[PDB]
């Protein structure tokens, strides 16, 4: 079979598999209602894509792949059945693509994305040129039973039907396959006996095949040792915070060694593994007249993320004073999550509030920075300072600084444009 | 890298072991008994521990177990205790099919024979395929199976089942092949839900591979097969019945669709020797009152016995059909009682054996003394019930006539009886 037809090829989920099949050598065709980044891309790679579903669009295809985004009624779908042509779903196709390939499947409730990245970062440095979503295929497995990987990670499980679902999911490993599981999860460990494949554990746990000890988090970096199964030590430097990432890079490390990669690569990848965006970006330490301070840039603009960042920093040092500069993004948001903002932002030591970055929005009474500030002042955990003319920031700051202050420039508006200008000044 | 088999001696377990070994892995396994197998295996480089002892688990990675291993086993308890995975038989088998070009044959009736036919075909094509890079295998209702081709010969005693075949059909790759009998409506009715190319076969006008001009002469079948390019092939089949024709064809279609040469297929089917216990000719014997023929059949359901019957008639001119029939299971007898009466009433002489329990308790009204009666009341043939196996030879000799065809029919110990009987009659 030589021509494959995708109905609605620009939907995510499809382009990807389509591109894979395309590089494999198949002929590819499909259709969609909109011509955009995706279709133009596949298109220049050699696909034939129509715009609009039309019954003549099937000619030549041997199989036709469709999404659940496509509906019972589609002329292409409909016509295909009539013409015999095997119609298969995105899922089955993805499974197929795995069958003759060496795929690693990252599953669990938490950590899937980061682990997946951590593994790819690793295989890449290893010069393995893996494919991610050569012959290696790194993929995120989200709660699926179709995937036919050769390695499968389950980071954690946090009902009996769910339990059964995972068991079904691991069962798809080959007899010689590997399951890498978190030793620190009882649910998991309770499932081991039922697995029926080789099992590698990683964790802080007493009994971990790959054990983590003396982990310590310095600033937004993590420091720790891992004990491979033969009792050989590896001192890890992880460029992101929290034990939880230690856990995910250890699923990664675990998966990596056991396919034979040099510790050098493993370590290099992680050393240089960012959170995929603007998180904990340290702009520099600066000696000001009132002290030496670290100035860090963070994109968190929703009470939750804002929370993680503060907790991270707290654990980061342990005595440092956190002085944060926050710029609420959008009036809508501040209105909707006001009380939540008051709470989180009262978790720091000194707070300077910038005016809301409107992003397009017209101001909303009582959802602005004076409004937050007052509400915060009423809580009495922290007495905020409001700075509407950013031109003044550096000066207000220099007056409240204290030796060894961490300064978080927090938000997503022009806040990072502002903090950078603040470094430039200070640099001068 | 090490595969250990608990009770490797079993056939079904040896096959996989052997295959696993030529692949290049490293096998060990245990059995209470030494024997042909084990030495055969041991001799290829298998470490066969005669007898179960938790120490035979040395350097293994996974343990393959049959369905005959039970709760008390020593290698079992430590295995589990040592964190070594325990795999059953098929999954372990399905694994093997994965990276292979499996052709799996499935269905109600004809699996056994179809797989056979198919193997001899590829054998003849000099493909040297493995049977139980090619892998031809029989699949009995099988969802672990990852085949590149799957045949489905038929499906007859439900919706629940139907759904199962469908899913089975699915395990095929997107680019795979389903070969299904075109003359069967249920089958022909699931077609759409396949989601894969389907080729069909049979006598019916719409057959991709269609049968025409079928005539059984001697106990051989002659007929012509219309391949998809209206290209014509005349087939000589060394086995009787339209049923077998059907089987041979699905075998031909797989071969054809794989590009094999007509000459190799035609040779294959013309050279067919028959699957054991399937209209199996055990030979001619001269008894005091006739020279008779003795044939061993498996058919236990009533339709299968029917074809068997029609089959023999089609090749025994004017002569008589005598059957020794052994119902299998008390439950089945009751379910299809009437039909059993109907089909068993179509032979010239009938000897009935007692039901072969297969485990069941007797059900009142469903044994053989009850069939006999019903059958008698029908009045087409007067059955004789033979409860004391030892008396069979004698009762047989009393009713035989020169030229009889005698059918030892059934799934239970009837075959073993018949062979003993033959043995006895040879000497």
């Amino acid at each position: 079979v030589q021509q494959i037809h995708f109905i609605g090829i620009g939907g995510a989920g499809m382009s990807g598999i389509a591109e894979i099949l395309l590089n494999e050598g198949y002929q590819i065709s499909g259709s969609d209602i909109a011509d955009g980044v995706v279709t133009q891309r596949l298109a220049q790679a050699g696909a034939k894509i129509y715009i609009g579903h039309a019954e003549e669009h099937i000619e030549g295809a041997s199989v036709v792949v469709v999404s659940s985004a496509i509906k019972d009624d589609n002329p292409e779908l409909v016509t295909s059945k009539q013409k015999r042509i095997p119609v298969i779903q995105r899922a089955q196709m993805l499974a197929e693509i795995m069958r003759f390939r060496h795929g690693i499947a990252v599953a669990g409730t938490h950590g899937k994305t980061t682990t997946t990245a951590m593994i790819s970062m690793i295989y890449t440095q290893a010069k393995l040129d893996p494919t991610f979503v050569s012959r290696y295929l790194i993929a995120e497995a989200d709660e699926f039973l179709h995937l036919q990987p050769m390695v499968s990670v389950v980071t954690n499980m946090e009902f009996e039907k769910m339990k059964a679902t995972y068991v079904k999911f691991l069962h798809n490993l080959p007899f010689y396959g590997l399951a890498v599981m978190c030793a620190d999860d009882p649910v998991l460990m309770e499932l081991v006996p039922k697995v029926g494949r080789q099992v590698i554990t990683y964790g802080f746990s007493e009994q971990a095949d790959y054990r983590i000890e003396d982990y310590e988090q310095t600033g937004f970096q993590g420091h720790y040792t891992v004990i491979c199964p033969n009792n050989e030590r590896i001192n890890v430097l992880l460029n992101v915070p929290g034990k939880h990432n230690a856990l995910n890079a250890t699923a990664a490390l675990a998966v990596a060694k056991e396919e034979g990669i040099a510790n050098e690569a493993i370590l290099e990848a992680l050393a240089d593994f960012q959170g995929a965006g603007r998180r904990f970006d340290q702009l520099g330490e600066f000696i000001r007249p009132n002290g030496k301070v670290r100035l860090v840039d963070d994109y968190g603009h929703h009470p939750t993320e804002v929370g993680v960042t503060i907790k991270a920093a707290r654990e980061g040092w342990g005595d440092k004073r956190i002085v944060m500069i926050f710029q609420p993004h959008r009036y809508s948001r501040t209105r909707d999550l006001f009380d939540d903002f008051v709470q989180v932002l009262s978790q720091v030591d000194a707070l300077i509030m910038l005016d809301v970055y409107a992003a397009g929005e017209a101001p909303i009474v009582g959802a602005d920075s004076k409004s937050l500030c007052r509400s915060i002042r009423n809580l009495g955990k922290v007495d905020p300072i409001l700075v509407s003319d950013t031109s003044q920031l550096g000066d207000v700051l220099d007056q409240i600084i204290q030796d060894g202050d961490l300064i978080l420039a927090q938000g997503a508006g022009s806040v990072s444009k502002i903090s950078r200008g603040l470094a430039e000044s200070w640099k001068n």
